[PDB]
């Protein structure tokens, strides 16, 4: 009576890392569970999970960019990725037998998977940047090729789309980038597991801001000398760094899993990726993205009155004050919060999904 | 609205990895868990959990019914200070303890929170246990002030009834709350090999973490030297065990290090080991025939369930793999365990209660 679901994920640890709460809340009730992918697959592993490299040594760094050195272009690409990933996908796919398909957006090996088998497939974005639906039907287009060599003909028997994304936030995206019909899933951060150091339990009536940006950048460490809290910059991971002199309120952080860290912070400065965004969403912090050039997770913070903008060179410690302290943030991100908690969390979601797989 | 459960557990590898489904199921309905052990700390990290080092400077080996208590609560002295100091600030809503670790029940009553006690099987369980290594620890609930019990104290078990029933009436435990044995044994990248070969049986044999050390594997050599002669697959899983003590080996014979034993079991027909309680009930889950090597009373279940057998590690040949692969009847029980195994409620459904419990 044990259900089989198969994941196949895009290569991209960021497209891996928000398919594992529902990868666990799977087994949490009694079922199966086995990933498909490449790349950055030692995340499976290190999630507590199995994996099968459908893709052993490929170098995927050429695949995204081969040459020296619009969406006809992109899809062009995924497919691509996604091409080198089909065959093993179905290897694993015929021998273990799964009764439903997850998949992520990009990665086209998965419906292509399904489709062969006669599979559903359950759709999971990261977030709300990859949430433009005719990006699966033009991957499919450009995939034909694929698709014909394993005489894949047919369509999967039925597609379910998640979204982690809250109905205020989506409210606020663009009309066609919108998703209704979409199983609404809360978004549980995952960061992957670590052992916690002993400066994380917050000093008592001292606020902290996390700073992410995920090699030279001492202007903002500067004006931040005046503010009065805690600063910890993390790192990111195999990050190596050298410290001269900082202020005596900046702590310096190699990697911490970010929820963790959240859960001790009054606000957040980062880069704008979208498993940070809804990570702070999550927390219920104030938030400011550093951004370059001139995308939608940026024009949320702006629209649900979260947060706002900071050029890289524009960031002091009028910015930092105003999270620390502009009521308007606070109460505006506590109530994306408490929205984020009313969405039926994983465990309830797998539940829905198995009923769909018979 | 979202509730906190504190994971304290004992620093063996074995007594935290049946602890994780529990661990992951609570995330999965949308709470949050942390850890406060120490020792094989980084299985926690690995299964994508977090943790915190409540003894980090401690070595553990110098460390290792009056006498065990005593052991145990020397070895859970040393995680008392971080425990309490975690606990307090963390803020749980709920203590998960395993039976030896001490620090649990402790921790629980000082903050006057639950405790959850999930035993890594039928041969841990040993009810009263905690009150002895309690006494033991008097010197440093003394020392923390802790004068009170805990809130309410639940009892998990994830022994079939079947099994159950064919233990001693004293090592049962009536009024636990049954959870399905969910595998863990840690993520991994599966080998290309792993699916099985066309019309090709396969039998595990493994010795488990902690007993293929120190020489374990030497006790395989009479078995590998007559499996050839067996029509099918044997995967040993080595396991930090040496692979020359066994030197020349047929060619039906596969080797790894490691792989999650659940994983395997799914792709074999029947299995060979040392009789760990992990291995036990991954192997009863997965609804094989099993063959112990003794090196207790688990050895007495595979008998009295008729799901297997002992043999010894001398007169260990083609004889009993031919068994465990053609009798019927041993196939056919192993498969009701199973049945009855996935009639218990998931770490999902368990989960869920124990948050009620915390209300
Ligand atoms: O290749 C391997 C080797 C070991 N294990 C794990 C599975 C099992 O859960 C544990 C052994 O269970 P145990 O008998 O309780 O461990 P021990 O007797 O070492 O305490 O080791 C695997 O999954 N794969």
């Amino acid at each position: 009576q044990s259900m089989r679901a198969l994941f196949i994920t895009s290569p991209g640890l960021s497209h891996i890392l928000p398919t594992v709460p529902l990868a666990q809340a799977l087994r949490a009730l009694g079922h199966e569970v086995r990933y498909a992918t490449g790349g950055d697959i030692r995340a499976v592993a290190e999630a507590g999970l199995c994996a099968v490299d459908v893709s052993p040594g490929v170098n995927y760094a050429k695949l995204f960019v081969p040459d020296d050195t619009g969406e006809g272009f992109f899809a062009e690409m995924f497919a691509r990725v996604s091409a080198v990933a089909v065959d093993g996908a179905l290897r694993t796919a015929r021998s273990w037998r799964p009764d439903l398909v997850v998949h992520t957006p990009t990665q086209g090996a998965g419906p292509l998977t399904a489709a062969a088998l006669q599979l559903p497939c359950v759709e999971l974005p990261l977030g709300p940047a990859d949430s433009e639906p005719g990006l699966g039907a033009l991957i499919r287009r450009a995939m034909s090729k694929d698709y014909e060599r394993h005489g894949v003909t047919g369509e999967p028997t039925g597609s379910v789309r998640l979204t982690t994304t809250p109905p205020s936030v989506e409210a606020l995206l663009p009309e066609d980038r919108r998703s209704p019909g979409a199983w609404p899933m809360r978004y549980v951060p995952y960061n992957g597991g670590a052992v916690l150091p002993d400066w994380l339990p917050p000093a008592a009536g001292r606020r902290r801001i996390a700073v992410t940006l995920g090699a030279k950048l001492a202007p903002l460490f500067s004006e931040v000398a005046d503010v009065d809290a805690e600063f910890v910059l993390t790192l990111g991971g195999g990050d190596l760094a050298l410290l001269g002199e900082l202020p005596a309120n900046v702590r310096v952080v190699e990697w911490i899993p970010l929820g963790a860290l959240l859960e001790t912070c009054d606000a957040i400065i980062h880069h704008g990726g979208s498993g940070t965004l809804l990570t702070a969403l999550a927390a219920g912090v104030p938030q400011c993205v550093i951004p370059h050039g001139s995308d939608t997770n940026r024009d949320v913070l702006t629209g649900l009155g979260i947060g706002f903008d900071a050029e890289a060179g524009s960031l002091g410690a009028e910015q930092c004050r105003r999270l620390l302290d502009d009521a308007g943030l606070r109460e505006a991100a506590l109530r994306v919060r408490q929205e984020m908690s009313e969405m039926p969390p994983p465990a309830e979601t797998a539940a829905k999904l198995v009923a769909l797989a018979g």
